């Protein structure tokens, strides 16, 4: 009975959002289990298991902003989940996404965007924000900037209203 | 307690893609109301009203890709539902969507979502096929190919899915 | 030897815009030609044509943003353009994208990106600015916001890109 | 005065479509640098440097479809072009790309898709084919099936039109 969060994080900003979605989560009637992944090479949260995200009742994915996708750790735990796909789970289970951004031009829409194509593979039934695909945040140029109350209020509404749904499912 | 299935169609294909949508619906323990809309210019199913959008379970919504967009006639009748965004509503509502396409080289992934765009922008919940963002078409450069066992198929378990989760909602 | 600078405007934000993407235009070697399409229902700038299309060195695409879309006025037009995606026209030539919007939430860059589709589909180069997909604007609800000394900058900056480019090839 | 042709293959699907586009861009009056990225984890083609990035006259980028989005050692590599971005450069250079899916159901178009962002971050011209986002592969469940006259053909038409463009810019 719990509400997977999860997500990865280079300064920080994505993990304060991944707290506060948590709280959402939790003020919607679930537990939140916390999440991320280990940096990736060549040569904090826990983090996450394959089974993790078996047995969530829902989702919600995080990552900054990096080229218009996702960055790459969390897209390499998402590509060891092909036995997930393949044994059709994470189907029925409602999803959502959010995202941090150190850049006034833009991008957070896209990466957004690009983040619930996979959900959709997976099979799951996702929601945003009545951005409107998910919370975003802008973290400016020296990564430092905090949340307002604005956007710590979307990440906790997001949050709820992810548990709510995979509470009336 | 209807699924609104709403479509626009030039020559057929995407109206009986639109019907078997409608027989899922049936079978997923729900009325279907299928619905179009008219022709466009500057100089069949029944149309479809504003108050057919605000009192459906759910939706699934259909059209040619035409460009990698929708088709026009359809964009114009969304383009008229501002007083339903702005009052919050189809928000908690589930959401599919289906194409047609005359081609071979592609269009239909993409125009599928472009469709679904909006209906996150409405607070929808959107759901795919376990294409895999919604069921699709290929009508050959005459317009003319038919269905196959294997598209009808997809429509009416997107129809099933859809209303089966208006259901769990 | 011109640039089509081609959009559409309800309450005039897309027009100014417009305008100067023009002024870009000439900036880069280009004369701008500046239209729009006229409305359209079931029951200012000059208006385009298909010729303007076939014709134009290059293109820059403007709307205001509706409900994640292009407005359904300009998609119209495009939708009559078949004839020139046949003979496989447009292509070769260099685009940009520009829009709109009322609304703090989002949605500017992925109305950007559905209105690239198109573009990629008539086999066409498209660039952005070095939001990253295209020139955009905010209005405010009142949709009366103006431009800023920034958006301007961004205009033109696009249009003279667009215009060197068509230029270089 | 070569296209780099940039890509990454788990079971080399990805791999042939490279060095066919690679053949394209040599009859298009370009040299082929055909490269590759590592693997990689938390615990064939010669390999990519930034360099090779910095000094191409335009980039094909391939992958296989991973969840609707690009390959994370082919992601991480990008990432890892903040320089490059920073210092505004690849801007101007065109550029096109590659996908290969072992699967049915869909996912091509919105992997193109989403690779085309980034692209349009670092301020290239992105260039399809007249899929129309770029050349696509089915590899059929085994992984196993081969390109066929036709995917092949579409190969090194888009490399022989990248480099082209190359030429004209």
């Amino acid at each position: 009975p719990y509400i997977l969060v999860l997500y990865y994080s280079r300064h920080g900003a994505t993990a304060e959002m991944a707290r506060q979605i948590a709280r959402g989560v939790e003020q919607g009637g679930f537990e939140a289990r916390v999440r991320t992944v280990p940096a990736v090479s060549t040569e904090g949260a826990l983090y996450a298991t394959l089974e993790d995200l078996k047995n969530c009742a829902g989702l919600a994915l995080g990552s900054p902003t990096r080229f218009g996708n996702m960055a790459s750790p969390l897209k390499y735990f998402l590509d060891g989940t092909s036995s997930l796909w393949l044994t059709g789970s994470l189907v029925g289970k409602p999803a959502a996404v959010f995202t941090s951004t150190a850049s006034l031009h833009g991008g957070q829409e896209t990466t957004q965007l690009s983040m619930l194509l996979p959900l959709l593979h997976h099979g799951m039934l996702v929601l945003g924000i009545p951005t409107p695909y998910g919370a975003s945040h802008f973290a400016g140029a020296d990564g430092k900037r905090s949340l307002d109350e604005h956007e710590l209020t979307l990440c906790r509404a997001l949050g709820k209203r992810l548990a709510e749904t995979a509470g009336k499912l």
